[PDB]
DNA sequence: CTCCGCGCTGCGA
DNA sequence: GTCGCAGCGC
């Protein structure tokens, strides 16, 4: 290819500066290598295409005129918009490029943004992670012995973001950026095809920008709660370790099923319930009976917990030093085949709810265990917890129009408690956590296809019993499976399910021979058309909060942005993490309220339903003491 | 072979 | 290493 390196004259640099500020659509790649004496990444360039195969190499790093502040402010010239410019910026892992460039160039990008990885996952979201190869391969195939040149492509970074390649930062950046290029024009093709291009430049990437400023954002994280929290617990497990090992009568293993298979129905002539099987739902009826198994619950519940939450957090933790403040930085990820955004290195999304301990002689003394109460806002500041009320239940209501659905949502009262009251014979205000969250299972379950074996070991009842329960919830509620009836026809004729802003998921398995491969892929159909749709609307409701938050301004769009500028008060708005149908952002005092009111005018009016969208705002100093707000 | 769904992560074979 | 299993979250 020609690569042009443009900081090498001055009239062909101003030239390139020209032609530049014309164009209303280019490709970007960064061009990091190693800081020669370790190893670390160092921004050396960028890479410009807008056509063919030339490649513009904006050096930062030969004519001694263009000084390197001169180079920086014709960089932010180009890469900022203005009113009604309608410039188009194509970079791959469009995320990383946009956190790497205002953490090392001090460029905030202001133009639209197109990444060609959230294209592939838009027109396929089973397909695997894109990687620059794999698109190449899928859209460009004239070019890949471009690629041929290196094996770094089959990575998810991204080529010129590469720095461990024995390549040049500038060869990877060239290539990124016109292989970039021509796969996104392909792509955009394809999605203007399938009417899918509007839902990718309004929706997807509008929350690739958000995700983006939340990663830059992270969570607050309380260290010291944390270590009190985790001696609480290592206290508690060599107590039930203990008592365990007295119960038992010798010391088994945890891990070892067998040695609790043992110990449970042959030592203690348990009752089996095919048989011998030590796993949750068995154990959970086994409580009922005989201590041990609830111990072995406790246990496996804290060595979860502090060993899958507990250390992973403390590893990953670091000091924001401007903030005051020691944060958690995770990592989104949104190629799902939901559409749902997942968080990774490490999962806050997986912290464990809110459970107790109870320690002491004398019938012991509660002790609450709640891990989410170590993220904490800023010094003087306030986690504002926005949560749908039974998001995909509305969804289902306006779709099948079952009118029991819809009266059950009108009444307001909680169904999971409902149901336990349905199936305990107790009252729905004895219902407590961990008996309507097994109830919140069974019912979505059902919804979505549980079969009666599953139903009645997770009910501790026979299958004929459970099959009462499934043939009841049919009998009552009967525009529901209508519609799932429907659904099933729909995706066999069509071969894909449509969510509610035509995104597709394609399931040809619905035409399988293997009986539970039809199962599953009817199961999936029935379930991806509602959760793909609950988030699509949180990601709608996402996007128009942080536009609404950036209209009255006087506020840094990120965290990241604020320190970079400091190198102030803080004053607004900040996200931090999306739950699945719960957003969460750190709002300074003076605004807690405003900022509030844009949360909840927002979400309630992402879309328009035949059920209004209800909203519930909670205000605290962390994610475990929240209460609720009046907004 | 085998019957709610989406997701992550540590440990073990 | 790679993947499966089982723990948890939505
Ligand atoms: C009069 N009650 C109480 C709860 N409930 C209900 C409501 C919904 C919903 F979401 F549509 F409102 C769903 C379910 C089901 F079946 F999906 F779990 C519901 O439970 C059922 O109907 N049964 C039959 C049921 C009850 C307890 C179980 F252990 C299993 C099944 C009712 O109608
Ligand atoms: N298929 C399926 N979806 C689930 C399951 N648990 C949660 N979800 C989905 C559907 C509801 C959504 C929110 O989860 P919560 O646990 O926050 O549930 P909720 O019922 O919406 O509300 P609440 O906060 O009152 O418990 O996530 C599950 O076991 N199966
Ligand atoms: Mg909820």
């Amino acid at each position: 290819l020609s690569i042009i390196d443009v900081a090498s004259d001055q009239n062909l640099f101003q030239t390139f500066i020209k032609e530049w500020r014309c164009k209303k659509r280019f490709s970007i790649s960064l061009a990091c290598e190693k800081i020669r004496s370790g190893d670390d990444t160092l921004v050396v360039g960028l890479a410009v295409c807008w056509g063919g195969r030339d490649a513009y190499y904006f050096s930062l790093g030969l004519d001694p005129s263009l000084t390197l502040k001169d180079r920086m402010w014709y960089l932010q010239s180009c890469l900022r918009k203005e009113s009604d410019k309608e410039c188009s910026v194509v970079i791959y892992d469009f995320i990383q490029s946009y956190k790497i460039l205002l953490l090392s160039c001090g460029i905030s990008l202001e133009q639209s943004y197109e990444d060609p990885k959230v294209a592939c996952w838009l027109l396929d979201p089973d397909s695997q992670e894109p990687t620059l190869h794999s698109i190449v391969t899928s859209f460009l195939p004239h070019e890949l012995p471009l690629l041929e040149g290196m094996e770094t492509s089959q990575g998810i970074q991204s080529l010129g973001l590469n720095a461990g390649s024995e390549h040049s930062g500038r060869y990877r950046a060239s290539v990124e950026s016109i292989l970039i290029f021509n796969s996104m024009n392909q792509l955009n093709s394809l999605l203007q095809k399938e009417n899918l291009q509007d839902v990718f430049r309004k929706v997807e990437m509008p929350s690739q920008y958000c995700l983006a400023l939340l990663e830059l954002n992270g969570i607050g994280f309380s260290t010291a709660e944390c270590e009190s929290q985790k001696h609480i617990m290592q206290a508690k497990l060599d107590a039930i370790e203990t008592q365990a090992y007295q119960l038992a009568g010798h010391s088994f293993s945890f891990t070892s099923s067998d040695d609790i298979a043992e110990v449970l129905f042959l030592e203690l002539k348990l009752p089996p319930g095919g048989q011998f099987s030590t796993s949750k739902d068995v154990l959970n009826k086994l409580k009922a009976l005989h201590p041990l198994p609830g111990l072995i619950l406790e246990w496996r519940r804290i060595t979860n917990a502090i060993t899958k939450v507990v250390f992973p957090l403390q590893r990953e933790k670091c000091l924001n030093p401007f903030l005051g403040m020691e944060r958690i930085y995770p990592v989104s990820q949104s190629h799902t085949a939901t559409g749902r955004i997942t968080f990774t290195e490490p999962n806050i999304q997986n912290v464990p709810r809110d459970f107790e301990i109870k320690m002491g002689g004398s019938g012991g003394m509660p002790f609450s265990i709640s891990m989410r109460h170590a993220f904490v806002p800023f010094p003087g500041g306030s986690i504002l917890a926005a949560d749908y009320s039974q998001l995909e239940l509305r969804i289902l209501a306006h779709l099948s129009h079952d009118r029991r659905l819809i009266q059950v949502l009108n009444t307001g009262a909680d169904v999971f408690r409902s149901i336990a009251a349905e199936w305990k014979m107790i009252e729905p205000e004895s219902v407590g956590d961990d008996l309507r969250q097994q109830a919140k299972q069974i019912c979505y379950g059902i919804i979505y296809g549980m079969g009666a074996k599953s139903l009645g070991e997770q009910m501790g009842i026979k299958e004929n019993d459970a099959a009462c329960y499934i043939d009841s919830f049919k009998s009552r509620y009967t525009g529901i499976n209508q519609f799932m009836t429907e659904t099933v026809k729909n995706c066999k004729r069509d071969g894909f399910v449509q969510t509610i802003l035509g995104r597709r998921r394609y399931l040809p398995g619905i035409k399988d021979n293997n009986p539970y491969r039809k199962a599953h892929a009817e199961r999936q159909a029935i379930n991806t058309i509602v959760q793909g749709s609950a988030a699509d609307i949180v990601k709608i409701a996402t996007v128009n909060i942080q536009k609404q938050l950036e209209t009255f301004h006087s506020t840094f769009k990120s965290h990241g942005h604020r320190e970079g500028m400091l190198q102030c008060p803080i004053r607004g708005g900040f996200f931090i993490l999306q739950l699945h149908d719960e957003l969460l952002y750190e709002v300074a005092e003076e605004d807690v309220v405003q900022v509030a009111q844009i949360v909840k005018n927002e979400m309630e009016s992402a879309v328009k339903l035949s059920v209004k969208l209800k909203v519930k705002v909670k205000i605290g100093a962390s994610w475990g003491e929240l209460k609720d707000f009046d907004v």
